[PDB]
């Protein structure tokens, strides 16, 4: 009936900025499984889903996957606490629009913690590089004691590997603790980051080890829902000091579910 | 607990204006009493209490009367129609502020039914005029059958009078039909409604007769709870051709709890 995230919209008269309000709290669905440093924090992927959600909500199209992510810059993390108020707002045409989102101070400061480009969807367009298997167990302990404590509904990659050029490929599901709301969302946000996870298997992210979280996106394609996916894809590279991967997800039959441009990380203390 | 006229607001971040919107619906309290022409119209005395519960829910303030009401437009009438959804603006600071007050066309249409400034409240700073009494139920008969369709609600002047300068004096209840919900409001709109009706019992209004509705407010002060009051005392002259008003509310003690300094009438087909 109504986005759990995003939550209730109104459009503003004044301008034609469209305005959500939404309310978070760590018991709900799934957000008690994402946690940094012993905090509940909001998952970088589900501001993806909200940016997403927004656009849907204000225009009228027809299909299913309608929209891309341009872009998307994630400002500073969110500590899910109780009372959490989420506000979002939405600036811009069906084929053009501009998403913020926020945690809100009272009833009129606000902290910005995401803000997106959202656009029209473009449509889909034996080597010496075996691979070396690894324990998704051991992947899931390092960034375990580096503070990234994924709970059950997380630990989607239950199969991994990496090839001789450092590419990580993932074998993914989506966890029996998370298939709840699942249908609310168009980009399931916890599968979005099982996707993502598997950039930390990289042989790049793993000659660093602290932790290595994502903070900007670009380029964030949508071909379908993307929990029928169940073989990830992730490469990083390092261009400057910038870490800038990819990553692809795949269903049964190896058709893009969800296509990631580009993918820029950094540590954390 | 929710105002039953202004509805619940959001803060939009992108500018500090706050948004309300409430539904509207025929069977709702006592709007069903209001009616022009065989059509149930929202009443110009409810724009007054929807600015100032406007007004109230942004800032915070000690007093049970902070607000006055500079000045108060009315453009178009608002036909009540189920499924009408009122949405409302406010911007400024707790000195001074306009609130705009719409009905919604779908999700990004608006028609604008009227506009007031709201600003901190100023404090309260036998002659040959005999009255003529006069029939109540002559008056609301009167205006009954030039448009104006008072129901058992709005009909809450119980006794009338007319001096020789032209002055309508008022004896004044608040009908048994009106008082659910009547603590919801500050400013009850049924009450500043019978209040105003005494404008058309003066020499000015009855030398006309089609009706005589009001289309702008300057200067409502509020001293009270205005459902105490029991005498009102209208004056209605002409300047220009406008026809500027003044009406006074008193309780039972003859202290002032509702005075409006200016109300220019108009006549409507």
């Amino acid at each position: 009936d109504t986005h759990p995230l995003l939550g209730v919209g109104v459009t503003d008269p004044t301008n034609g900025t469209r305005v959500w309000e939404s309310e978070l709290d760590p018991d709900l669905l799934w957000l008690a499984d994402f946690v940094i440093d012993d905090l509940v924090v909001l998952p970088g992927a589900a501001y993806a889903e909200i940016a997403l959600a927004a656009a849907t909500d204000t225009f009228a199209v027809e299909q299913d996957q309608p929209w891309m992510i341009s872009e998307l810059d994630l400002r500073q993390m969110l500590h899910v606490t109780p009372g959490t108020v989420l506000v979002t707002t939405l600036t811009g045409d069906e084929q053009r629009c501009q998403v913020e989102i926020r945690t809100r101070s009272g009833s009129s400061g606000w902290t910005t913690h995401a803000t997106a480009t959202v656009a029209r969807a473009e449509p889909l367009a034996t080597t010496a590089d075996l691979e070396d298997q690894l324990d998704p167990d051991d992947l899931y302990q390092r960034l375990r004691g580096a503070g990234q404590q994924h709970g059950p509904a997380f630990q989607g990659i239950v199969g991994l590997a990496v090839t001789q050029a450092g590419v990580a490929r993932a074998q993914v599901r989506l966890p029996a603790s998370a298939r709840t709301g699942s249908r609310e969302f168009m980009l399931h946000p916890v599968m979005m980051d099982i996707a993502l996870q598997t950039l930390g298997a990289t042989r790049t992210a793993t000659d660093l080890a602290a932790l290595v979280v994502p903070v900007r996106f670009a380029g964030v394609h949508v071909y379908g829902d993307i929990t029928r996916g169940v073989r990830a894809v992730g490469s990083l590279a390092a261009a400057g000091d910038r870490l800038v991967g990819e990553v692809v997800l795949t269903d049964a039959n190896g058709q893009p579910l969800l296509v990631v441009d580009e993918v820029e990380m950094a540590v954390l203390g």
